């Protein structure tokens, strides 16, 4: 920050420096895929159908 | 329909599919017209006048 020369009935000011920390925060994102039983009945074969 | 991920004490969600069937309906137009009976007798004179 800066600072202001002045007189009079004032304490004489010094220049000040600020120091700050943030810190992270998590969040998440979901989502849901469903397949039926006649799907996989009908997907696992393997060559044989 | 499309779908929005989202966090939290939220359910995750699935996407739907929706069908449905329409049927025809069935109208009709009518129009009346009228011919005298000395009109037809004159068309039909089947090659005596």
């Amino acid at each position: 920050q800066p600072m202001i020369a002045r007189d009079g009935p004032h304490p004489v000011d010094q220049p000040v420096h600020n120091y700050m920390v943030k810190r992270i925060h998590k969040r998440s994102l979901s989502a849901a895929f469903a397949i039926a039983s006649e799907a996989l009945s009908l997907l696992s074969n393997t060559y044989v159908d």
